[PDB]
């Protein structure tokens, strides 16, 4: 019976028909600590930081948190957000070699999803339909790696101050979207780190330009997962646009965990799909 395991930027807490379990990240300001779980307000916790002027940060789980998570099954599946970006791989490989120390038939696969939220969505739920099809471990953990690359994300994001202040894109890339109306439009690199594609006004041109992006990217109607930080309305439209454009009936809009919420910011979509 296995397990997946993953970091809180894959924005889920339950994949229904499987054992699975999210390993919180934490946000944190000089006065409070924010822990991307089940008991977190997001919309309270966006609302004290567009208002707070300090410095604010984000902390990859512990080894502690991790091993929790583990449990005590033999076969396990970990999926992490970007190496590429964060801490976060290394300290689930580090919990890893401490797990393998007090398991002595186990088998735990760490995978860097060189990405985040839905991309990481996306992963999870083939190596579900692994599972469910009665695929061995060594199977599986051969197989996810090339269906990856058959997979995209892009973002539009409408703020990027905490992924600058962060270090995690440049002031250039991050200053267009401080004009009012102005997105940024980004790709999960083949590094794993933010790609910035454009920028852009207005929805329907977000629309028209996700459009060219996953023609050219080889989307064919495959599945669709959108993620987004209150935009729910932006999210809703493109799903329309890819189930008009595509013929896709593999979609599901949701909202972004506390992790993604803080780096997307509000208003942000976040959207992962496979291709041909
Ligand atoms: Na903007």
């Amino acid at each position: 019976a296995m397990r997946l395991v993953a970091d809180s930027a894959c924005d889920i807490k339950e994949l229904r028909g499987m054992v699975f379990k999210a390993v919180p990240l934490t946000i944190s300001t000089d006065n409070e600590e924010f822990c991307d779980d089940g008991q977190l307000d997001i919309h309270r916790m966006l609302d004290i930081l567009e208002k707070h002027k300090g410095r604010s940060y984000t902390a990859c789980p512990g080894i502690d948190a991790w091993l929790e998570a583990f449990g005590d099954d033999d076969e396990i599946f970990v999926v992490t957000i970007t190496a590429g970006m964060s801490g976060t791989y290394n300290s689930a490989m580090a919990a890893r070699a401490v797990y393998l120390e007090e398991h002595p038939q186990a088998k735990v696969r760490v995978i860097d999803s060189k990405s985040t939220g839905p991309q990481m969505r996306i992963i999870l739920e083939q190596l579900q339909q692994m599972i469910e099809e009665g695929k061995k471990f060594e199977e599986i953990d051969g197989a996810i790696d090339a269906y990856m690359q058959k997979t995209r994300l892009f973002c539009s994001l409408k703020s990027l101050h905490n992924l600058a202040q962060n270090g995690r894109v440049s002031k250039v890339v991050a200053s267009a979207a401080e004009v009012l109306g102005i997105s940024v439009i980004g790709t999960a690199s083949s590094h794993g780190t933010l790609e910035a594609i454009g920028k852009c006004r207005g929805d329907k041109k977000l629309l028209v330009k996700l459009q060219a992006l996953l023609d050219d990217a080889g989307y064919e109607g495959g599945k669709l997962r959108i993620c987004h930080v209150e935009n729910e309305a932006l999210a809703d439209k493109i799903a329309d646009m890819i189930k008009q454009a595509y013929g896709t009936t593999d979609v599901c809009v949701y909202k972004a965990g506390g992790l993604c919420s803080y780096y997307a910011e509000r208003g942000g979509i976040i959207l992962s799909c496979e291709t041909k």
